[PDB]
């Protein structure tokens, strides 16, 4: 396989520079570590490493250094389904692991080994499934049958048969394959029993990853393989810092399998202040439908921004921290949205959400950042299409965000990074200390190397 | 329950407290943050809040600043089983959770509460456990069945119905009740299930909460119950920055419950770099009794020290990433070692490990510890009394860690520390900034 010959000659190569990088950058100072920091998060401390995706400010998220615009329109345009115009999530893949854009052939052969494997989820697996009560959470059942999955791991037992480090890789790689492949089919399985009176559909053999999950989903329209095609896409990684991403990276650290690092990273992701941003927006948008028995005029929009402002508010996906331009995953929801949905009725609260809040949260002065990010544009397509169900829509974010997680575990076996174990501090420490501790950026500071 | 009572009054404080320190102290800087720190696992880094614990180099771990011969033997001993010498695990969980010794009456009223809820575990959990395949790895069903229990979670439950943030620690509490008192069932049904022919053993409701485990595994012996009760509280807790404790407080911090933190926590304890140490160390000292037909001499193991340190490999049981004397958890087990199994062949080899393997280490000069971790004594005491199931050994490791990681998960949600969010570095950014960058401790640093 094209992908696994390239990696065979990218990865020791890369080890070998992060082993370097290591010895002689290795007591460069990047930033000041502060008490703010270990009692808030750990916001903006550089501790973590992750190459397949990179957030610039000024640009939004890149993946491996190209924009969304080029892989899904410009010079450098990812392969597509046959008849399709969005990006196969299967090549994205190709480049978050390898760096280098795939040919149409090495898409197909991800592609085939993702419908291959996709045949091959465990009976027990689905046995597990059902043991749950129906009323589970879905996402406590996607992570369950995960999990469950980790019998089938070719890490955890080539790791106790005795392997070098050097086959870290090559084995993630594997179980990365067989997991991703099975993802849809764990989802559609908890879709199907909870909202679809419980009919299963068998994977489309003939169909890419995103059009199978789709499909066995319920919905055969090509619309809605696009979208998916878009969403997985889109989804895919945005950086090692988030909690999905971090658990992921933090128990991969340890050596735990991909099956146990991604649904211990999903137990993450079921978290209210992770993965429910979609959901929230959404919620919003019919909200503000109800309200005004419609789409709103422009002026109505606009009174409504500034009382929800003006009274301490926010308004849901607009006005994050970090990006100082509009999020390129909303970029592309958008464009979507225009080419296949728009007379959609919610649809257009949205579009004029795009026009009517970046003007108010400029005019209202807090905000560096007036644009949208992708949580903003996301839930309304899903409702367009008809998948009406709020809970699982962070399903749907874990399928995608498994193609990052599962690239960067690869990627970081392959370095050999090693356990992650931080330092934490007392209370008691801290109050003993603090008085005697210099202000960061300062002269005192700066008096003290 | 006092332990309630108690916090009630505690939290509000300490979360006070916590708002004030951060308020007028979170620009006060503790160190550099560098580029090793972001290859290198963040070794070092003061990055995490734990007031459970603390490891103190050169002094090993404390228990909100008490020792383990304090509490063990010394002038602050915690209360034991009647007759019994090892203290019981459930008083040291309120002293995790409070900063207080408890009484008698404290650690009896948490004993209780285990034991009723040991009967609450749905039938669901135990259909997912018998829908895994038997030879699924126990870590994996241990995992499952507590993660499977969070359709019972409160704290979830209470957030989707809206509460205020002050209600969480109370919601965090009660479900840490029900999930610590399941985790003997699970776990004991994973055991007898996978190694004892699938007969399975009720709670009893006149034990304690780790000699109930022992019970459920099929061993009714003293001395049993009384390692269990060892065991547990010297596996409690180990600060906050271990991979299944950060794992814990990682998922937590996004409000996630007690069952799917603490299921992810024991995915991370699952790797063979953070749960498998006990077992290599027994295999190891087995591999010596096998090699020297007996227990060798101080001569033969001096030697076979040598012989491994230069032909590259690690010596199992000594050495920790961040211990620098002699484990405190590890002059515990040899204690009981000594007043309980003293001729056994295995502990032996062990405590004459405990004499020659030190001063070789020294001289080898790689190790920054040369002395023993808990793993090099847990092994032998566990197959010592008929535990002889290796893979089943992280299990037990994980149902006492999972005393620290719920008092943890409890005091944060109390202090309202906000979501885990670093920021990730890329190489191709190190690479192009690198040489322009301040090396730690330098003329430049200060300049800039
Ligand atoms: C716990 C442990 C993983 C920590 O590793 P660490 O933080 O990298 O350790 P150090 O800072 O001491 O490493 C410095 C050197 O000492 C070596 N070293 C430390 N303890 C050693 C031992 N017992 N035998 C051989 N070499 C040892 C390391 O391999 C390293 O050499 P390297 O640069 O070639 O890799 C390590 O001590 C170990 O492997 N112990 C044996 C297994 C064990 O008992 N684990 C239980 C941990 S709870
Ligand atoms: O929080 C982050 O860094 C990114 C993220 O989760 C998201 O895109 O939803
Ligand atoms: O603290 C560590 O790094 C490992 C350990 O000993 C423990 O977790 O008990």
């Amino acid at each position: 396989m094209k992908l696994k010959e390239r990696l065979a000659e990218l990865i020791p190569q890369w080890r070998a520079e992060v082993a370097e990088i290591r010895k002689k950058y290795g007591n460069r100072k990047t930033m000041d570590c502060t008490i703010g920091h270990a009692y808030g998060g750990m916001r903006g401390l550089k501790a973590l490493v992750c190459d397949t995706s990179e957030v610039f400010p000024d640009e939004g998220v890149k993946f491996r250094g190209y924009t969304i615009p080029e892989l899904r329109e410009g010079p450098h345009k990812l392969p597509t389904a046959e008849g399709g115009f969005e990006p196969l999530p299967e090549g994205l893949w190709y480049l978050l692991l390898t760096g280098e854009l795939p040919t149409e052939e090495d898409v197909k052969e991800i592609s085939a080994e993702f419908t291959k494997r996709m045949q091959n989820v465990p009976q027990y697996v689905f046995d597990v499934l059902r043991a749950m009560p129906v009323d589970t959470h879905p996402m406590t059942m996607f992570a369950a049958g995960i999990l469950a999955m980790q019998r089938e791991s070719v890490f955890a037992k080539r790791y106790e048969e005795g392997m070098r480090r050097e086959e870290h890789w090559e084995a993630m790689l594997e179980d990365s394959l067989n997991m991703l492949a099975a993802l849809p089919v764990i989802a559609a399985y908890i879709y199907r029993r909870k909202y679809k009176g419980d009919t299963h559909i068998a994977p489309d053999p003939n169909l890419d990853w995103s059009a199978n999950l789709a499909h066995m989903m319920g919905f055969d329209d090509f619309e809605v393989y696009e979208l998916f095609r878009l969403y997985m896409f889109l989804h895919s990684d945005h950086e090692g810092g988030n909690v999905s991403a971090h658990t992921n990276l933090l128990v991969n650290s340890a050596y735990s399998d991909i099956y146990r690092s991604f649904s211990a990273a999903m137990n993450g992701l079921a978290g209210p202040l992770h993965g429910l941003a979609n959901q929230e927006v959404l919620r919003w948008i019919q909200m503000l439908y109800k309200k005004f028995g419609g789409v709103p005029t422009k002026e109505q929009l606009e009174r409504f921004a500034w009382d929800t402002l003006n009274s301490g508010q926010v308004i849901p996906g607009y006005g994050h921290a970090v990006l100082r331009v509009t999020d390129p995953r909303y970029v592309a929801q958008r464009d979507f949205a225009l080419k296949h949905l728009p007379d959609d009725e919610l649809f257009k609260i949205v579009s004029l959400c795009y026009e009517v809040i970046p003007e108010v949260l400029k005019k209202h002065g807090k905000a560096k950042n007036p644009w949208p990010n992708v949580d903003a544009h996301s839930g309304v397509l899903l409702w367009h299409y008809g998948i009406r169900e709020y809970d699982f829509y962070t399903v749907l974010f874990g399928v995608s965000r498994a193609l990052g997680c599962t690239a960067q575990a690869i990627l970081v076996r392959g370095y050999m990074l090693p356990i992650e174990r931080p330092k934490s501090i007392t209370t008691r420490w801290v109050k003993e200390v603090a008085e005697s501790l210099p202000v960061a950026g300062s002269k005192l500071a700066a008096a003290l190397e």
